[PDB]
Protein backbone atom coordinates (compact mmCIF):
# COMPACT_ATOMS: atom_id res chain seq x y z
CA UNK A 1 0.00 0.00 0.00
CA UNK A 2 0.92 3.76 0.34
CA UNK A 3 2.36 3.51 4.08
CA UNK A 4 4.07 0.32 3.11
CA UNK A 5 6.87 -0.82 0.91
CA UNK A 6 7.00 -3.76 -0.72
CA UNK A 7 10.64 -5.58 -0.01
CA UNK A 8 9.37 -9.00 -2.12
CA UNK A 9 6.42 -11.59 -2.48
CA UNK A 10 6.50 -13.96 0.22
CA UNK A 11 3.87 -16.17 -1.45
CA UNK A 12 0.76 -16.17 -4.15
CA UNK A 13 -2.10 -18.31 -2.41
CA UNK A 14 -5.33 -19.28 -4.29
CA UNK A 15 -7.13 -16.65 -2.64
CA UNK A 16 -4.54 -13.63 -1.88
CA UNK A 17 -0.93 -12.96 -2.41
CA UNK A 18 1.63 -12.31 0.39
CA UNK A 19 4.13 -9.44 0.85
CA UNK A 20 7.36 -8.91 3.34
CA UNK A 21 6.71 -5.23 3.79
CA UNK A 22 8.11 -2.43 6.18
CA UNK A 23 6.01 0.02 7.46
CA UNK A 24 7.01 3.21 6.53
CA UNK A 25 6.08 4.34 10.03
CA UNK A 26 6.68 1.89 12.64
CA UNK A 27 9.94 0.59 10.75
CA UNK A 28 8.47 -2.62 11.84
CA UNK A 29 8.97 -5.40 8.71
CA UNK A 30 5.46 -7.63 8.56
CA UNK A 31 4.16 -9.95 6.29
CA UNK A 32 1.11 -7.69 4.37
CA UNK A 33 -1.85 -9.97 2.82
CA UNK A 34 -4.21 -8.59 0.29
CA UNK A 35 -7.55 -10.42 -0.45
CA UNK A 36 -9.25 -10.33 -2.94
CA UNK A 37 -14.82 -8.06 -5.23
CA UNK A 38 -18.15 -5.78 -4.70
CA UNK A 39 -16.38 -4.86 -1.48
CA UNK A 40 -15.54 -8.25 0.26
CA UNK A 41 -18.62 -9.59 2.41
CA UNK A 42 -18.86 -7.96 5.87
CA UNK A 43 -19.70 -11.61 7.34
CA UNK A 44 -16.15 -12.34 6.96
CA UNK A 45 -15.46 -8.69 7.90
CA UNK A 46 -16.43 -9.34 11.61
CA UNK A 47 -14.86 -12.73 11.60
CA UNK A 48 -11.50 -11.60 10.68
CA UNK A 49 -12.12 -9.03 13.61
CA UNK A 50 -12.41 -11.96 15.76
CA UNK A 51 -8.98 -13.49 14.88
CA UNK A 52 -7.62 -10.33 16.10
CA UNK A 53 -8.04 -11.02 19.08
CA UNK A 54 -6.77 -14.83 18.79
CA UNK A 55 -3.42 -14.24 20.54
CA UNK A 56 -1.31 -16.88 21.42
CA UNK A 57 2.07 -17.49 21.15
CA UNK A 58 1.96 -20.27 18.71
CA UNK A 59 -0.25 -18.67 16.65
CA UNK A 60 0.94 -15.51 14.05
CA UNK A 61 -0.38 -12.45 15.07
CA UNK A 62 -2.77 -10.67 13.13
CA UNK A 63 -1.30 -7.04 13.79
CA UNK A 64 -3.89 -5.09 11.77
CA UNK A 65 -6.98 -5.47 9.01
CA UNK A 66 -7.27 -2.97 6.71
CA UNK A 67 -10.65 -2.90 4.49
CA UNK A 68 -10.05 -0.13 1.34
CA UNK A 69 -10.66 -0.06 -2.38
CA UNK A 70 -12.42 -3.54 -2.83
CA UNK A 71 -9.33 -4.93 -1.19
CA UNK A 72 -8.54 -5.92 2.29
CA UNK A 73 -5.22 -6.44 3.80
CA UNK A 74 -3.88 -8.79 6.77
CA UNK A 75 -1.09 -7.40 8.24
CA UNK A 76 0.99 -10.12 10.01
CA UNK A 77 4.09 -10.40 12.21
CA UNK A 78 6.96 -11.58 10.18
CA UNK A 79 8.75 -15.22 10.37
CA UNK A 80 11.61 -15.76 8.23
CA UNK A 81 10.66 -20.00 7.40
CA UNK A 82 7.89 -21.74 6.80
CA UNK A 83 8.11 -25.91 7.88
CA UNK A 84 7.59 -26.82 4.28
CA UNK A 85 10.89 -24.97 3.24
CA UNK A 86 13.05 -26.45 6.59
CA UNK A 87 11.73 -29.77 5.88
CA UNK A 88 13.24 -29.31 2.42
CA UNK A 89 16.49 -28.01 3.93
CA UNK A 90 16.52 -30.84 6.44
CA UNK A 91 15.65 -33.75 3.72
CA UNK A 92 19.28 -35.03 3.47
CA UNK A 93 19.59 -35.29 7.74
CA UNK A 94 15.93 -35.44 8.91
CA UNK A 95 14.83 -33.22 11.44
CA UNK A 96 15.76 -34.40 14.84
CA UNK A 97 13.24 -35.98 17.05
CA UNK A 98 13.58 -33.78 19.87
CA UNK A 99 12.93 -30.53 17.38
CA UNK A 100 10.06 -32.63 15.62
CA UNK A 101 8.49 -32.90 18.96
CA UNK A 102 8.59 -29.86 20.13
CA UNK A 103 7.35 -28.44 17.13
CA UNK A 104 4.62 -30.86 17.02
CA UNK A 105 3.79 -30.10 21.03
CA UNK A 106 3.62 -26.13 20.26
CA UNK A 107 1.23 -26.70 17.12
CA UNK A 108 -1.02 -28.54 19.54
CA UNK A 109 -0.85 -25.78 22.21
CA UNK A 110 -1.66 -23.51 19.12
CA UNK A 111 -4.55 -25.66 18.18
CA UNK A 112 -5.81 -26.09 21.54
CA UNK A 113 -6.21 -22.83 22.02
CA UNK A 114 -7.51 -21.77 19.09
CA UNK A 115 -10.12 -24.96 19.65
CA UNK A 116 -10.96 -23.76 22.71
CA UNK A 117 -12.10 -20.22 21.55
CA UNK A 118 -14.02 -22.01 18.72
CA UNK A 119 -11.84 -21.51 16.47
CA UNK A 120 -10.82 -23.58 13.87
CA UNK A 121 -8.15 -23.35 11.54
CA UNK A 122 -8.70 -25.83 8.08
CA UNK A 123 -5.99 -25.82 6.31
CA UNK A 124 -3.17 -26.94 8.14
CA UNK A 125 0.29 -27.31 6.02
CA UNK A 126 3.97 -27.07 6.74
CA UNK A 127 4.08 -24.04 4.45
CA UNK A 128 0.97 -22.55 6.91
CA UNK A 129 3.55 -23.74 9.95
CA UNK A 130 6.10 -20.66 10.56
CA UNK A 131 9.41 -20.96 12.22
CA UNK A 132 11.81 -18.59 13.57
CA UNK A 133 15.16 -18.84 15.24
CA UNK A 134 14.24 -18.91 18.95
CA UNK A 135 12.70 -22.65 18.06
CA UNK A 136 8.84 -21.46 18.24
CA UNK A 137 6.22 -22.36 15.58
CA UNK A 138 3.64 -20.82 14.60
CA UNK A 139 -0.14 -21.46 12.63
CA UNK A 140 -0.52 -18.98 10.22
CA UNK A 141 -2.98 -18.57 7.37
CA UNK A 142 -6.32 -19.46 8.79
CA UNK A 143 -9.57 -18.70 7.68
CA UNK A 144 -9.54 -18.15 3.86
CA UNK A 145 -11.99 -21.31 3.08
CA UNK A 146 -14.94 -19.20 4.60
CA UNK A 147 -15.04 -15.77 3.38
CA UNK A 148 -15.01 -15.73 -0.26
CA UNK A 149 -17.76 -19.15 -0.39
CA UNK A 150 -16.67 -21.76 -2.94
CA UNK A 151 -15.36 -19.55 -5.81
CA UNK A 152 -13.31 -21.03 -9.02
CA UNK A 153 -9.68 -20.97 -8.17
CA UNK A 154 -7.27 -17.99 -8.77
CA UNK A 155 -6.51 -16.07 -11.90
CA UNK A 156 -4.09 -18.01 -13.77
CA UNK A 157 -5.08 -20.85 -11.36
CA UNK A 158 -3.16 -22.86 -8.88
CA UNK A 159 -2.90 -26.35 -7.80
CA UNK A 160 -4.92 -26.82 -3.74
CA UNK A 161 -2.69 -29.28 -1.90
CA UNK A 162 -5.39 -32.15 -0.32
CA UNK A 163 -2.38 -34.12 1.55
CA UNK A 164 -3.54 -33.17 4.56
CA UNK A 165 -7.37 -32.83 4.17
CA UNK A 166 -9.16 -34.83 6.47
CA UNK A 167 -11.34 -38.01 5.55
CA UNK A 168 -14.90 -36.63 6.67
CA UNK A 169 -14.21 -33.53 4.32
CA UNK A 170 -13.13 -35.66 1.23
CA UNK A 171 -16.82 -37.53 2.02
CA UNK A 172 -18.37 -34.52 1.58
CA UNK A 173 -18.76 -33.29 5.50
CA UNK A 174 -20.26 -30.24 5.49
CA UNK A 175 -19.33 -29.24 8.90
CA UNK A 176 -15.85 -29.55 9.97
CA UNK A 177 -15.04 -30.55 13.50
CA UNK A 178 -11.96 -29.29 15.45
CA UNK A 179 -10.82 -32.78 14.34
CA UNK A 180 -9.82 -31.63 11.05
CA UNK A 181 -6.59 -29.78 11.84
CA UNK A 182 -5.61 -32.82 14.06
CA UNK A 183 -5.94 -35.24 11.11
CA UNK A 184 -3.67 -31.95 9.03
CA UNK A 185 -1.26 -31.93 12.27
CA UNK A 186 -0.88 -35.75 12.34
CA UNK A 187 0.14 -35.62 8.49
CA UNK A 188 2.55 -33.64 8.84
CA UNK A 189 3.95 -35.00 12.30
CA UNK A 190 4.69 -37.93 9.67
CA UNK A 191 6.21 -36.20 7.12
CA UNK A 192 8.32 -34.83 9.77
CA UNK A 193 9.40 -38.52 10.29
CA UNK A 194 9.76 -39.97 7.38
CA UNK A 195 10.69 -36.88 5.64
CA UNK A 196 8.10 -37.99 2.94
CA UNK A 197 4.51 -36.83 2.31
CA UNK A 198 2.35 -39.57 4.28
CA UNK A 199 -1.08 -38.98 1.62
CA UNK A 200 0.25 -37.13 -1.60
CA UNK A 201 -3.01 -37.38 -3.30
CA UNK A 202 -2.87 -36.03 -6.83
CA UNK A 203 -7.24 -35.41 -6.76
CA UNK A 204 -9.72 -36.13 -4.33
CA UNK A 205 -10.14 -39.57 -5.14
CA UNK A 206 -6.85 -39.86 -4.94
CA UNK A 207 -6.27 -38.75 -1.83
CA UNK A 208 -9.03 -40.73 -0.45
CA UNK A 209 -7.79 -43.76 -1.69
CA UNK A 210 -4.38 -42.99 -0.82
CA UNK A 211 -5.63 -42.88 2.74
CA UNK A 212 -7.80 -45.89 2.51
CA UNK A 213 -4.62 -48.20 1.24
CA UNK A 214 -2.73 -47.41 4.19
CA UNK A 215 -5.27 -47.15 6.98
CA UNK A 216 -7.99 -49.56 5.36
CA UNK A 217 -11.15 -48.25 3.78
CA UNK A 218 -13.16 -47.45 6.44
CA UNK A 219 -16.40 -49.04 7.70
CA UNK A 220 -19.08 -48.78 9.85
CA UNK A 221 -17.06 -51.19 12.41
CA UNK A 222 -14.14 -48.25 12.96
CA UNK A 223 -16.36 -45.23 12.10
CA UNK A 224 -20.33 -45.53 12.81
CA UNK A 225 -21.87 -43.35 10.30
CA UNK A 226 -19.02 -43.56 7.31
CA UNK A 227 -21.11 -45.34 4.93
CA UNK A 228 -24.10 -42.51 4.86
CA UNK A 229 -21.61 -39.50 3.98
CA UNK A 230 -22.38 -37.45 1.30
CA UNK A 231 -19.96 -38.75 -1.25
CA UNK A 232 -19.15 -42.08 0.39
CA UNK A 233 -19.93 -45.04 -2.45
CA UNK A 234 -20.10 -48.74 -1.51
CA UNK A 235 -18.42 -49.16 -5.03
CA UNK A 236 -15.02 -48.11 -3.08
CA UNK A 237 -12.40 -50.77 -3.15
CA UNK A 238 -12.00 -52.08 -0.01
CA UNK A 239 -8.07 -51.87 1.31
CA UNK A 240 -6.99 -53.18 4.40
CA UNK A 241 -5.27 -51.50 7.36
CA UNK A 242 -1.45 -51.31 6.82
CA UNK A 243 0.59 -51.68 9.98
CA UNK A 244 1.96 -48.12 11.59
CA UNK A 245 5.19 -50.05 12.25
CA UNK A 246 5.31 -49.95 8.38
CA UNK A 247 3.60 -45.79 7.93
CA UNK A 248 6.23 -44.31 10.32
CA UNK A 249 9.70 -45.82 10.74
CA UNK A 250 11.55 -45.73 12.67
CA UNK A 251 9.36 -43.58 15.08
CA UNK A 252 9.05 -45.35 18.85
CA UNK A 253 5.47 -46.60 19.87
CA UNK A 254 5.34 -43.56 21.91
CA UNK A 255 4.96 -41.72 18.97
CA UNK A 256 3.36 -44.00 16.45
CA UNK A 257 0.63 -44.60 19.28
CA UNK A 258 -0.27 -40.68 19.73
CA UNK A 259 -0.14 -40.55 15.43
CA UNK A 260 -2.46 -43.67 15.41
CA UNK A 261 -5.18 -41.07 17.46
CA UNK A 262 -4.54 -38.19 15.43
CA UNK A 263 -5.59 -40.56 12.23
CA UNK A 264 -8.45 -42.13 13.98
CA UNK A 265 -11.12 -42.06 10.92
CA UNK A 266 -14.20 -41.35 13.20
CA UNK A 267 -13.72 -37.56 14.07
CA UNK A 268 -15.41 -38.42 17.40
CA UNK A 269 -12.66 -40.45 18.06
CA UNK A 270 -9.72 -38.86 16.52
CA UNK A 271 -7.59 -37.12 20.10
CA UNK A 272 -8.36 -33.71 20.87
CA UNK A 273 -5.25 -31.32 20.74
CA UNK A 274 -5.72 -30.94 24.46
CA UNK A 275 -5.54 -34.90 25.22
CA UNK A 276 -2.73 -35.02 22.69
CA UNK A 277 -0.63 -32.67 25.04
CA UNK A 278 -1.03 -35.45 27.56
CA UNK A 279 0.42 -38.31 25.63
CA UNK A 280 3.24 -39.93 26.84
CA UNK A 281 5.61 -38.80 23.40
CA UNK A 282 5.70 -35.59 25.77
CA UNK A 283 7.26 -36.71 28.86
CA UNK A 284 10.34 -35.50 27.29
CA UNK A 285 9.57 -33.00 25.18
CA UNK A 286 12.43 -29.82 25.04
CA UNK A 287 12.54 -26.34 22.94
CA UNK A 288 15.92 -27.31 20.80
CA UNK A 289 16.96 -24.25 18.57
CA UNK A 290 16.74 -25.18 14.48
CA UNK A 291 19.74 -24.81 13.05
CA UNK A 292 18.14 -21.90 10.19
CA UNK A 293 19.82 -20.47 7.54
CA UNK A 294 18.24 -17.52 6.14
N1 LIG B 1 3.50 -13.98 8.80
C1 LIG B 1 4.06 -14.58 7.69
N2 LIG B 1 5.43 -14.53 7.48
C2 LIG B 1 5.79 -15.17 6.38
N3 LIG B 1 7.08 -15.30 5.96
C3 LIG B 1 7.64 -15.98 4.82
C4 LIG B 1 7.73 -17.51 5.16
C5 LIG B 1 8.33 -18.32 3.98
C6 LIG B 1 9.71 -17.73 3.54
C7 LIG B 1 9.63 -16.21 3.24
C8 LIG B 1 9.05 -15.43 4.46
S1 LIG B 1 4.47 -15.86 5.49
C9 LIG B 1 3.37 -15.25 6.73
C10 LIG B 1 1.90 -15.48 6.66
O1 LIG B 1 1.16 -14.89 7.47
C11 LIG B 1 1.33 -16.42 5.64
C12 LIG B 1 1.89 -17.71 5.34
C13 LIG B 1 1.29 -18.55 4.35
C14 LIG B 1 0.12 -18.07 3.69
N4 LIG B 1 -0.44 -16.85 3.96
C15 LIG B 1 0.15 -16.04 4.91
Amino acid sequence: MENFQKVEKIGEGTYGVVYKARNKLTGEVVALKKIRTEGVPSTAIREISLLKELNHPNIVKLLDVIHTENKLYLVFEFLHQDLKKFMDASALTGIPLPLIKSYLFQLLQGLAFCHSHRVLHRDLKPQNLLINTEGAIKLADFGLARAFGVPVRTYTHEVVTLWYRAPEILLGCKYYSTAVDIWSLGCIFAEMVTRRALFPGDSEIDQLFRIFRTLGTPDEVVWPGVTSMPDYKPSFPKWARQDFSKVVPPLDEDGRSLLSQMLHYDPNKRISAKAALAHPFFQDVTKPVPHLRL
